[PDB]
């Protein structure tokens, strides 16, 4: 089965092609986590995954999008991690982190508490920032604070900061969020950005931000270990063919600036788009930006359905599957996955003290 | 649906029908717990089930099956259960334990190890105790030693001490294990005790240190928390209605002695038995036990087809449904019996972090 053939980038090797992509938990205080996050990400290490993806990091505090968001804003912080960590490698996956800023979209509520921005005087809520003062609209109707040049190194600067302490609290792979709306989906989006500066107004000027963080965070993170972004390629905002056009071309740019491998998604920047959801809706598209940018490539959305992970690794749609909420259901989605493509030794997916007595 | 009806026995409320039964994992070192186990239970607990039972947990070194079997022999063994106790109650699961004593039987490999009396040469194995100096057979041909009468009062006070630390760790549901052929299984059955002292050669004699051992245990154990037992009913050895006769009168003497509920097994006494393996194959006769001992009860072995635990229910044959096996597979095996049966608000069998996501 392509699904657990072994993949190998820079110096990991993961046992299969199942990547758990970050999950956000909404469980973290003042960006700490705790027992949650150790059970959660050690049980899904556990269930068989190649890859595990640690939830959306924020970089700064003014970063989270919610007031459980975990954050590696400190050292502190970092060192919570460490033991989580530690227990995903015993499992035998692949810790990665998710390193974050939500930006115009920060400051909200839990999803299952209304999921809108927090009320002004909620003592929980904070002014968010952004390339522009423009609001995203609907549930997220706060404008946010225009970034001056200062705020743009110091953002940095907390990417470089977030990407050091994940190096040293163990991590063996880690993503840039540049995707989703937040705040480096919103720098690249004409969208959301109407600087014009060196920040704004041109492909280069709006690839700035991503590109310099990504070359910052390239200096402290270590060349033999995965240096991955998530992207949001178009919007389904009737500019499909040139958003995507432009993706590509940025593609190439992270290509040329070390990284390895760039997991595709929608940016979700503004409300007012026509999303065609299905199962691995996704994959044309994550085929073409691997094609056409001659880069790795992993996606969501629908693939934790066996058959369908393993046909788009065979069409050389993805490099890896990531598969979401498949593993919230059950945390051994990947001995599912084994059975149902009748990988010989299924049970074997889990460690002994379970893999023994489901050897069928 | 029955299977989601809570239940209460004592001052310990259920969410529903469903429980973990211990279930050794073979990981703890010296008998010491450790992330193994905080993990595998605090991520069952999140699952949904209503109870939650620890694996057989040895009250003496000796009493382990295996060199890796869990302990609770010193003050230092309880209070590595404190956290995975309070992991257990803060995910909605009630946190139980099974204390236990493996008699002939102990000294075991692992079962992916061999499953086998460890050599004798081999420096983790140790001399086994029971109530008659005879092998199991088979795959267990070490013979015990026969236990003295300061050897019987001895393990009887090492049940109260384990029942005390249990207690004092903060468990709400304890397990006397005296099934599946460990020591108190082999003081009931005739084909191990062959003792002519006030513990064998009448049924009153081989009821006694299962009774004694009882009464111990209920002078420490709260009165307001269930106090439960495992034991094997019947053989398949040719002797059924005659030991089933046997079975159902301790059961009343357990009853009469303060017993709350019995998880009603197999023996396991002896390897020469036609055990009649298929899904639910107790269901009949824990019903019998029930309706004629006039006792709660619950049993296992294939009721991890959500119907099937349904039915079960419905029929009174049991008061909770053992799910085992079915929960190394996926974890959040009581979420997939939600969906299954119907159940409304079926992802709410899961935390928030988890439901949110998967309701449909
Ligand atoms: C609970 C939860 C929380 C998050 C997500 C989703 C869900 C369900 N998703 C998106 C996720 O990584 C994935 O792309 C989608 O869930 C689609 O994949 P599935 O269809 O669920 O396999 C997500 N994406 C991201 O880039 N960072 C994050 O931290 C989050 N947080
Ligand atoms: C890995 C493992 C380990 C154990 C068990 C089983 C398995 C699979 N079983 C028996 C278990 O509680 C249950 O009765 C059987 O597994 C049958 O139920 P299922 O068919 O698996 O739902 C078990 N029984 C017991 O009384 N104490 C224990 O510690 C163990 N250990
Ligand atoms: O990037 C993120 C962060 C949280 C989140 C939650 C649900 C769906 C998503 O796609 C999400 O994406
Ligand atoms: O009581 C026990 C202890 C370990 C065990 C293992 C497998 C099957 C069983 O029934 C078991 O029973």
């Amino acid at each position: 089965s392509a699904l657990f053939e072994p993949y190998t980038l820079k110096d990991v090797t993961l046992r299969n092609r199942i990547a758990i992509p970050p999950m956000c938990q909404y469980m973290a205080e003042d960006g700490m986590i705790n027992d949650w996050h150790h059970v959660h990400l050690a049980g899904l290490a556990r269930g068989g995954a190649g890859l595990l993806v640690v939830e959306a990091t924020a970089v700064a505090p003014e970063g989270r999008i919610t007031p459980g968001c975990a954050g590696i804003w400190s050292d502190a912080h970092a060192q919570a991690f460490v033991p989580v960590v530690q227990a995903i490698k015993a499992a035998g996956s692949v810790p990665g982190i998710q390193i974050a800023h939500a930006g115009r979209k920060a400051s909200a509520n839990r999803p299952w508490e209304g999921d809108d921005h927090i009320a002004a005087d909620d003592t929980r809520g904070w002014e968010t920032i952004a390339p522009s003062a423009i609001a995203f609209g609907a549930h997220l109707p706060k404008v946010p604070r225009e970034m001056t040049l200062d705020d743009i190194a110091r953002v940095k600067q907390d990417f470089v900061d977030a990407a050091r302490r994940a190096r040293d609290a163990g991590f063996e792979w880690i993503e840039l969020h540049f995707a989703h709306g937040f705040l480096g989906q919103s720098f690249f989006s004409e969208h959301s950005n109407k600087r014009t500066d060196a920040y704004g107004g041109s492909f280069d000027n709006r690839s700035r931000f991503l590109l310099e963080t990504l070359a910052a965070v390239r200096e402290v993170w270590p060349e033999n270990l995965p240096l991955t972004a998530r992207f949001g390629v178009l919007e389904y905002d009737g500019r499909d063919e040139q958003t995507l056009e432009e993706s590509i071309e940025l593609a190439r740019r992270f290509k040329a600036g070390g990284l390895d491998l760039l997991s595709v998604s929608v940016g979700f920047t503004i409300p007012d788009t026509n999303i065609p959801w299905g199962p691995a809706f996704m994959g044309p598209i994550a085929e073409r930006v691997r094609r056409e940018a001659k880069l790795p490539v992993t996606s969501a959305w629908g693939f934790g359905t066996p058959q369908l992970a393993e046909a788009a690794l065979q069409a050389n749609q993805l490099d890896l599957v990531s598969v979401g909420r498949a593993h919230l259901a059950d945390p051994h989605w990947a001995y599912f996955a084994a059975k149902e493509l009748g990988v010989e030794k299924a049970s074997w997916t889990l460690p002994a003290p379970y893999a023994h007595w489901l050897e069928r």
